[PDB]
């Protein structure tokens, strides 16, 4: 299976990724992307997810494969 | 860009994965797997790493992207 995560550092609170894939992520207290699920199964989840991870403007979206 | 890791708590040092991709994969001096490579850019390399990773008996390998 997959796994997601965000780099609370690098993001900016963009929120691409919440646009494209709002299943998998979601925006936390601090304004910042944060996976919605810890492991990802579905071939689609996993096509908006590196979908999301292409579209970062500050790339602070890695996929973990398992 | 991918990157790969080996569990030096998991790995049991069956090495089937210096077999299959050893472009990739060497043993250390504690008997265990090790990434000989920080960065995967290459698919042909993927795709042996990708081969070791469901190889493992013990699942000590994973392959994160960005
Ligand atoms: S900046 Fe943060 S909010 Fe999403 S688009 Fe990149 S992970
Ligand atoms: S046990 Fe260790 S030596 Fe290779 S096959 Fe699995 S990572
Ligand atoms: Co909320
Ligand atoms: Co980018
Ligand atoms: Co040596
Ligand atoms: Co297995």
């Amino acid at each position: 299976a997959w796994k997601v995560s965000v780099d609370q550092d690098t993001c900016i609170g963009d929120a691409i990724c919440a646009s494209l894939c709002p299943d998998v992520f979601e925006m936390n207290d601090e304004g910042k992307a944060q996976p919605k699920v810890e492991v990802i199964e579905d071939e689609e989840l996993y096509n908006c997810a590196k979908e999301a991870m292409e579209a970062c403007p500050v790339s602070a979206i890695t996929i973990e494969e398992a």
